[PDB]
């Protein structure tokens, strides 16, 4: 028992991080086989951030502008290119840690954990979502970026993100490993600003479902609801509409809990309707939406990763 | 900017992490050197542990009954001891992943990462505290038993918690690494329950410092208070009592945010008596307990580990 924000072991990714410095600019690099990936502004400099060309700014460079460490060991960078929003660093030497791997874009309401880094080395690591509106509610200071998201099944690294940035909430931007940003933002410096969210309504559910495994079950009762009827409470509360294949997906949790789907949904709208009193589920006077369905199953249930 | 629950990268623990198999009974073991490190009740059965006899149960074992698996590799045990609750595996094999590392037992309202285990697998990593009552709310299923807590210190891994039980709460006790359990447990099964918790007030106050470094300030006030007249309403809200050194301990977080630390706890009281009203912080509607100043100033300044 018990539920804890859990994120994937980070050995496998530990073992990939690199520090990239060209000219006075140092950030973090992902270092798989003979390729270093790194944020393609780290070409720029304190006047070239405002509105950089970057493809004038990389055909100015040579390899030897750019020193890769390794930890205290040096990789001599033979090729270079950009691909999107990222710089691909052609280097002398395939590392020799690297893990089965893929690169993959994940959805909104998806989770994933994120190893932070500065100046190569790694800090930390925790667990987010991709929200809605394609930011993440992230921990990173300057210098954070190239910090990579990523999650493991079985003995295989799915990389998902990229960190390049902060908007001014706080909250963070950045792409897929294929340099493709998360939702409508630029690097560069700009106004712009992570654009209204939403509440991830799956996830809740699946976390209620974490709730009644883990012996919190005040919240429940006899009634229950349409799908229909459920995502016009949903609507009015900014949570997003609740799918047919949602309620599958919630099928296995549903079926170990003998809690229909729908009947979670009523007391969920009851949650909704009425706050929660004073009393909390999992730890938690807020309902919480960084949870997948799979996150619960998987925790549990108890799946390991080698 | 952004406040996680954040663990430690727990790639060096992870190559320390093996699988102990005795009989039918099979946990974590942590490998350091040419010993394995193992809770006793591997030599248990489902009638042994009801009251179990562990000197008479060990001197009946021979080094063949433990099978060792470092992955897909096994380890040949040359030699055993019992440690208090922890067995003391001798294997033939140092192991060549041994990071630097301490046995340190740590105080409650001390923090540390988990990485829970299964059959010597690692299955993901989160961030914990000591309660006050010497339980921890971690995570943990059947089969975890072994899977161990740390910090990092540069590169350096202080091992602080062997995890063996669950309580009938759901919350977990274990032992320090020298197999000393933390708080009134044994490893037998008896009623044992966790006994009455309080609220750890320096983390709180700690956490109001990095809610207002991140910008969250609602909650701030012009009032102040005296040390013992805040500790009358800690005492009444089953916070423990603030001392000079918790104080002086919150120094830094007070000159880095210009916010006394008596009139944090004025915020405190306030929101003690008054509740949050509707509103949160740092994406909590609780006052947050479990991280330390120590953590805090980790996070919102950017401390890495190699
Ligand atoms: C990601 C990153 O490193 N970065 C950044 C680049 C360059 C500099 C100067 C040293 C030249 C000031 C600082 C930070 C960055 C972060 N966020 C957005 C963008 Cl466009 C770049
Ligand atoms: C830690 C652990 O493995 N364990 C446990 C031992 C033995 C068994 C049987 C297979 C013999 C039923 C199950 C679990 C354990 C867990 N919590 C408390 C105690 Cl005393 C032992």
């Amino acid at each position: 028992s018990g539920f804890r924000k859990m994120a994937f072991p980070s050995g496998k990714v530990e073992g990939c991080m690199v520090q990239v410095t060209c000219g006075t600019t140092t950030l973090n690099g992902l270092w798989l086989d003979d390729v270093v990936y790194c944020p393609r502004h780290v070409i720029c400099t304190s006047e070239d951030m405002l509105n950089p060309n970057y493809e004038d700014l990389l055909i100015r460079k040579s390899n030897h502008n750019f020193l890769v460490q390794a930890g205290n060991v040096q990789l001599r960078v033979i090729g270079h290119s950009m691909q999107n929003c990222v710089l691909k660093l052609k280097v002398d030497t395939a590392n020799p840690k690297t893990p089965k791997y893929k690169f993959v874009r994940i959805q909104p309401g998806q989770t994933f954990s994120v190893l932070a880094c500065y100046n190569g080395s790694p800090s930390g690591v925790y667990q987010c979502a991709m929200r809605p509106n394609f930011t993440i509610k992230g921990s990173f200071l300057n210098g954070s970026c190239g910090s990579v998201g990523f999650n493991i099944d079985y003995d295989c690294v799915s990389f998902c993100y990229m960190h390049h940035m902060e908007l001014p909430t706080g909250v963070h931007a950045g792409t897929d490993l294929e340099g493709n940003f998360y939702g409508p933002f630029v690097d560069r410096q700009t106004a712009q600003a992570a654009g209204t969210d939403t509440t991830i309504t799956v996830n809740v559910l699946a976390w209620l479902y974490a709730a009644v495994i883990n012996g919190d079950r005040w919240f429940l009762n006899r009634f229950t609801t349409t799908l229909n009827d459920f995502n016009l409470v949903a609507m009015k509360y900014n949570y997003e509409p609740l799918t047919q294949d949602h309620v599958d997906i919630l099928g296995p949790l549903s079926a170990q809990t003998g809690i229909a789907v729908l009947d979670m949904c009523a007391s969920l709208k009851e949650l909704l309707q009425n706050g929660m009193n004073g009393r909390t589920i999992l730890g938690s006077a807020l309902l919480e939406d960084e949870f997948t369905p799979f996150d619960v199953v998987r925790q549990c249930s108890g799946v390991t990763f080698q």
